[PDB]
């Protein structure tokens, strides 16, 4: 219905919002591209599902989250797929987790704060229902 898609188009203005706040903050600055092939070889043959900032909004736009909790999902596979690849102790590696890291939990923590659950749950009843 109108109704219905008049829920998922609020959903997609809250996700880029969301979106655009992690990624002008400094400390996400690798996770707002994918990563480049010539600089990084080895990262589309070591990482199965790259995922990014900008290719999240290009999700967004094209349709493809109807809730947030998928949202959520690519936003954990930006943080999983960094402390995958970067798993050393030496300091470019844990700068980079914690950066990841900081990153997932900023997502949350906006989403716990400014996600209506009743939203989701309409978004959730609206994708089961299709
Ligand atoms: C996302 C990402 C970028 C990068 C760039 C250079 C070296 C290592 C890197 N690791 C990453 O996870």
């Amino acid at each position: 219905s109108m109704q219905e898609e008049d829920t998922f188009r609020e959903l997609r203005i809250f996700l880029r919002n969301v979106t655009h706040r992690l990624a002008i903050d400094k400390r996400f600055r690798v996770f707002t591209k994918p990563v480049d092939p010539d600089e990084v070889p080895d990262y589309v043959t070591v990482i199965k599902q790259p995922m990014d900032l900008s290719s999240v909004i290009s999700k967004i736009d094209l349709h493809k989250y109807l809730t947030v909790k998928d949202y959520l999902r690519d936003i954990d596979l930006i943080c999983s797929n960094a402390l995958e690849y970067n798993p050393d102790r030496d300091p470019g590696d844990r700068l980079i987790r914690h950066r990841a890291c900081a990153l997932r939990d900023t997502a949350y923590a906006i989403i716990k704060e400014e996600l209506d659950e009743d939203f989701e749950q309409l978004c959730e009843e609206i994708q089961e229902s299709r």
